[PDB]
RNA sequence: CGAGCUGGGUUCAGAACGUCGUGAGACAGUUCGGUCCCUAUCCGUCGCGGGCGCAGGAAAUUUGAGAGGAGCUGUCCUUAG
């Protein structure tokens, strides 16, 4: 019963980490995606959407 | 300056690559293809007429208020090594 409970913990701490850091590389786009916008193109929304 | 024209780029539907997402899909990227409608009423422009005016009716030649256009400049020789 050890060897399970670690298993799922380990389990869920990896998955907890693996959604984290790509919830942090989203956030690392989307704070380039916003301030490199309004510079040529399509005025202004059209890349705010994004 | 698209009721003047083009539509190559970007931001429609197809599709693919890199990348992200479990996913439909997405871009923090790139690539190929993609319907540019309208008989001009008025003003406005460019032209041409028709009426009347101008104290008679006519034919010609006109002054010019005013207005538009034009208005650029190279090199070579001489002066003179
Ligand atoms: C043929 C010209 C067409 O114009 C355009 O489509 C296009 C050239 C334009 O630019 C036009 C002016 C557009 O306006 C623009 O709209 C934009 C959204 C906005 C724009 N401004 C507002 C900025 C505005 O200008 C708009 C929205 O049209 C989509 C006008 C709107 C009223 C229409 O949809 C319009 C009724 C179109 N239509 C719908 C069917 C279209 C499918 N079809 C294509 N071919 C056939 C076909 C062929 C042969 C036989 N039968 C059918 C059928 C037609 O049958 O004819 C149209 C008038």
């Amino acid at each position: 019963k050890r060897l399970t409970q670690q298993r799922e913990y380990e389990k869920q701490q990896k998955m907890v980490e693996r959604i984290e850091a790509q919830m942090n590389g989203l956030a690392s786009w989307s704070e380039k995606a916003h301030a490199q916008s309004t510079k040529k193109e399509g005025f202004k929304e059209y890349h705010r959407v994004k």
